[PDB]
């Protein structure tokens, strides 16, 4: 079991989202700042949730956890962007409304029994991401600027790094066997953690280390 492909990618993706939680739980110890600290609690978090679903597929070995997983983080993911440049309830709300579409319609188009169907849930969850980015980049972007230096430069590659690896998803998902069925299933599940992992680990490593965080 120890030998298949499939089984050897879960098992990394547990250790690294540990490794990651646990240190982040490291650089979050003496900080004091209450900004500062509200970072690290949802970026800490983050990473935690992902540890126990890929645990979770682990001890299953299935992937309905993926989704779950996904539910739970790429809102936080969007709340740790919303604070640092200080939005608006209303945009948050309608982000958070949004990633539930996207994540929701995602496993529907998993789950269908019918082809030709397949493609009409990635597009609708589709649009539903691209509005995310679209809010992200050009929205959110604008306030960043109005803010204080290390924030901006912070905020941007933040933003950089988020729509580079979760436009990736829904290309990952079409080639693989949700989709079209082009890429062996081993190979999907390695693009997936290695996606995972960067969005969450890489991401929160960027933001932990900038003193972007602190109130100041
Ligand atoms: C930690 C995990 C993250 C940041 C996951 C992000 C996942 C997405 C942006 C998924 C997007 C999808 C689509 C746009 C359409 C096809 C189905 C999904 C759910 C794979
Ligand atoms: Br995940
Ligand atoms: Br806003
Ligand atoms: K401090």
């Amino acid at each position: 079991i120890t030998g298949r492909p499939e089984w050897i990618w879960l098992a990394l993706g547990t250790a690294l989202m540990g490794l990651g939680t646990l240190y982040f739980l490291v650089k979050g110890m003496g900080v004091s700042d209450p900004d500062a600290k509200k970072f690290y609690a949802i970026t800490t978090l983050v990473p935690a949730i992902a540890f126990t679903m890929y645990l979770s597929m682990l001890l299953g070995y299935i992937y309905w956890a993926r989704y779950a997983s996904w539910l739970f983080t790429t809102p936080l993911l969007l709340l740790d962007l919303a604070l640092l440049v200080d939005a608006d309830q209303g945009t948050i709300l309608a982000l958070v409304g949004a990633d539930g579409i996207m994540i929701g319609t995602g496993l529907v188009g998993a789950l269908t029994k019918v082809y030709s169907y397949r493609f009409v849930w990635w597009a609708i969850s589709t649009a539903a991401m691209l509005y995310i980015l679209y809010v992200l980049f050009f929205g959110f972007t604008s306030k960043a600027e109005s803010m204080r230096p290390e924030v901006a430069s912070t905020f941007k590659v933040l933003r950089n790094v988020t729509v580079v690896l979760w436009s990736a998803y829904p290309v990952v998902w079409l080639i693989g066997s949700e989709g079209a069925g082009i890429v062996p299933l081993n190979i999907e599940t390695l693009l997936f953690m290695v996606l995972d992992v960067s969005a969450k680990v890489g991401f929160g490593l960027i933001l932990l280390r900038s003193r972007a965080i602190f109130g100041e």
